[PDB]
């Protein structure tokens, strides 16, 4: 049995729009913890992390809010590793995607052999030097990869970081808005990816088979799934900062997570970029939070074919 | 050539919302019979069944409107078998899904070797004892299966029933909202199913190939298709009682029926759960009835690649 | 490197609704030429063709505006062949689909071995004799096919025409609204097609593999892609004359064009039937023009996985 540790990460400074810091509140109020308990699940809430304001935080070159972003990830890393040490699956509710730096980092402290599956419209792999936006939620993978050590300058707020994953340890699913520099890195390091082009080519069934085979063929290992909700089409998750049309369907989102759940190796989870303030209507907000919740429940056992307890129902 | 017998079943007491009893009217007014005649088809309307009110109908334990539901199915069974005896494909317009008890029962009187394909978001396989809702449109399969004889109590209105199909004789397509007890039965009896998980895994092309192979591999036999319109995503069929997101597409709905039509073994058809009263707008109603009509026309020969008469057009 | 020649064809008389003549303006104002230059592309605008009014143009039997349609295609053919002779990929912005007669004709003057891929909800293969609508945008393929020489009467405005393609040289993708006579021709001449039925059966990945194999297996040859925007579902391209539900997705549209681009044999392109006047709202217009632009950019190299210049980004 899956045991769970819920971590709230109400943080927005990895990008411009503020509303994403509310993601944990709105997911919680949607009944997340309750529905989890409704299923197989033993849930422990570690609360929402308290991130002190860092009011003196001028850009580093063009990188924005570097100390605030870096400290928020540091604090998160500590709480993830703690949850992992407590033998629980970590569930991080964001919060912008810059927090993956901390989530993946703390996870890797307890499980250095983790493999990452990254569900997203973006590769989030810009370095502080290749970024044009300066937004750190567009940079988390660059900091985590060993191969890029040599390419990440010393950014204030980030000296605690030590890249914990190799290019071989991550698979992207969903890409459809990749910066040229990101694409250069992607191709140079030979990272496994399934852009929407591949999903279209192969079908989500084969995508997940290749993804799981690629990460677990050699050896079973813990899986960290970093789910940016903008990975799904904005018709399912509109309330988000950087939506891109041509996204994954609701069905595909549920199939990805259904398949991961079934490995029995889900070890860390991030549910990121829900910005309720960005819904053009109250129904767009509910649709977004509802989808986010459903993705999460699938990650912990809720299957479309149904579920039952080990009793005789007749 | 396909010959057709249309049966109206304006009945709602298998579930709480009343508007589904209008389904036959709105489908008819959408031009159903006319469009059928527009294609290959010889159509005979047997009219809308007249279901006397049964005003004394208190719950049986928690099962609601049992006599009304049971009598409505009894009457329907008689009219189906009659249509079948007239050598026609039976086309039942519902009406809530509890009527499948009668539709499948009467069909099986003339063709005891029928195989059932059930298109639906639900398994509709609760027994009177496993149901939590007490709604009979959630129970029709339990009554029909031989394997569950021993598990169905004596419910008033249902003593005429004799289970006519085995677990091996039905394939479900579309499942995404299955009760635990239903899932227990599903797994215990080893019923062939393709939940939305399987459709996602395999693609609808392989789903229909396995479905038709599984039912007809051994021997050709008549096919009964029980189509709950909530099997399709509510973006195509919103005007319905129990909608569930992540449904089959319009395209998939048409591919399922296109493929069935092409077997030349369609023998019975149910078009169920259209509730025009449940459309939030008049366009949602039209979209629902339009989809329902299109599914039906495909079932009787209308193909997306086109159709032509056996003449030289040039 | 792809070099491009843009040809505006503001013409509507192949069908009843006038607004399609604006397609070139609205596509241009959406930044088409600029975004092309933003990518690999050397762009030359040949301007919008000026089509003199032909005010005396009574039906030929039931065929409408025959001289106007025929002259507009004649003029277009001249400008395509000119662009082709300048060693550029021709990009025709329509304009109704009747213009394909000229686009394909002029293209074939410089490249008689062209193969055609036709993305559309319709086969547009009615002859002047099989048509029931009399609308010429429903007839362009009949005029182009050698096999139908003998079946096309002498229609005023069309004596300059000489059928340049054989039945073997065209593949249709998307069909879902085919007239009986069209279906007769389709089946009689043995034309390669993937209706929505095939796309559903096979998945777009296999559709494009079979399409490209079928056209290029024997020999590499230039490709002409005639893209009717009604080929995509009206949820992506609503602002159009003859929309049909159950269309290709946005994703499929981009996968088709991504795959064609990658052959490096795209030689001619038509982007047809955008009617901004037919959007029920200003957002429906933008959605339509946006989709049209995106399809086009994919045709000239813009890939979902990303793109980068041949430099070292790190
Ligand atoms: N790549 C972007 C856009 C670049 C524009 O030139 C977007 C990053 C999105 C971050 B996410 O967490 O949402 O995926 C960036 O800001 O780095
Ligand atoms: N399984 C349901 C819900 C159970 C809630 O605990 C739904 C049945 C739907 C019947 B249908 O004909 O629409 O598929 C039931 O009422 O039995
Ligand atoms: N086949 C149609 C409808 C026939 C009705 O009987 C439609 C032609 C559409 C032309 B398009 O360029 O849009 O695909 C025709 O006008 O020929
Ligand atoms: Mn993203
Ligand atoms: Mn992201
Ligand atoms: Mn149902
Ligand atoms: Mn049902
Ligand atoms: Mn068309
Ligand atoms: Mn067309």
């Amino acid at each position: 049995s899956r045991t769970i540790g819920i971590i709230g990460a109400p943080f927005s400074k990895g990008q411009p729009r503020g509303g994403v810091e509310e993601g944990p509140t709105v997911l919680r109020k949607a009944g997340l913890l309750e529905k989890l308990k409704e299923q197989e699940c033993d849930v422990k809430d570690y609360g929402d992390l308290p991130f002190a304001d860092i009011p003196n935080d001028s850009p580093f070159q063009i990188v924005k809010n570097p100390r605030s972003v870096g400290k928020a990830s540091e604090q998160l890393a500590g709480k993830v590793a703690e949850v992992k040490k407590n033998g629980r699956i970590s569930l991080v509710l964001g919060g912008d995607h810059s927090l993956a730096i901390g989530s993946i980092s703390g996870h890797a402290r307890v499980h250095p052999d983790l493999g990452v599956i990254w569900v997203d419209a973006h590769t989030d792999i810009n370095t502080p030097l290749t970024t044009t936006s300066g937004n750190l939620h567009g940079q988390p993978v660059s900091f985590l990869l060993k191969e890029l050590k040599g390419k990440i300058p010393d950014v204030p707020g980030f000296s605690w970081v030590t890249p914990c994953i190799s290019a071989k340890d991550i698979v992207y699913i969903g890409l459809r808005d990749v910066d040229p520099g990101e694409h250069y890195i992607l191709k140079t390091l030979g990272i496994k990816y399934f852009s929407m082009t591949e999903v279209d080519r192969l079908g989500i069934g084969k995508v997940m088979e290749e993804t799981l085979s690629y990460l677990l063929g050699r050896k079973k290992r813990p899986i960290h799934l970093s789910f940016d909700v903008d990975g799904l089409d904005p018709s399912f998750t509109p309330a988000t900062g950087t939506p891109v049309v041509g996204g994954l369907t609701y069905r595909e989102g549920l199939y990805i997570t259904e398949e991961i759940y079934k490995t029995g190796l889900l070890s860390g989870l991030d549910i990121m970029e829900v910005n309720p303030s960005l819904g053009k209507t109250p129904e767009e907000v509910t649709r977004t939070v509802n989808t986010a919740v459903a993705i999460t429940l699938a990650c912990f056992g809720l299957a479309r074919e149904g579920n039952h307890k080990p009793i005789d129902y007749l």
